[PDB]
């Protein structure tokens, strides 16, 4: 993806714009800079295409040389990645506490019969992690992760998680 995990010494996205909006160098090239990155000196590190990169492991991030002969070289402002509420596909591995349901109502825990009795006991999905009252899809079912609800009226609802996809940080389509 295109944020990064820690200092990005493994970053193998593809942005590839410093910090001040310059369009980095391909690292195959020596215009306008000169240098000793040759891709094929530094295998394993992917500089590939003009991405930005951190073959040496840097504190300031990746970075590239930049297509302006004024500045040989700049980091990129690459946001850290960071956890945010969401799921992928119909939810199977959602582990977040989100706990409201899609028409706004309380979930119910887990671990209570009231007002709804059931027999999803956290102590028989061990695993699954359901946990206090947090929308969840114990049996990966379509529809998404769901509750049974505090309203006694309603025994239970899905829940309306936004889908990774519309948050993440693309590969972009190169």
């Amino acid at each position: 993806r295109n944020c990064i995990i820690g200092k990005g010494r493994s970053y193998k996205g593809t942005v590839s714009i410093t910090k001040s909006g310059i369009k980095c160098q391909p690292w195959s090239s020596m215009i306008p800079h000169e240098h000793s990155f040759l891709p094929s000196s530094y295998r394993g590190k992917d500089l590939q295409e003009n991405y930005c990169r951190n073959p040496r492991g840097e504190e300031g991030g990746p970075w590239c040389f930049t297509s302006n002969p004024e500045v040989r070289y700049e980091v990129c402002d690459i946001p850290q990645c960071s956890e945010v509420e969401c799921i992928i596909g119909k939810g199977r591995s959602y582990k977040g506490t989100v706990s409201i349901t899609k028409s706004g109502i309380k979930c119910q825990p887990w671990s209570s019969m009231i007002p709804h009795e059931h027999s999803f006991l956290p102590s028989s999905y061990r695993g699954k992690d359901l946990q206090e009252n947090y929308c969840r899809n114990p049996r990966g079912e379509e529809g998404g992760p769901w509750c049974f609800t505090s309203n006694p009226e309603v025994r239970y609802e899905v829940c309306d998680i936004p889908q990774c996809s519309e948050v993440e940080h693309h590969h972009h389509h190169h």
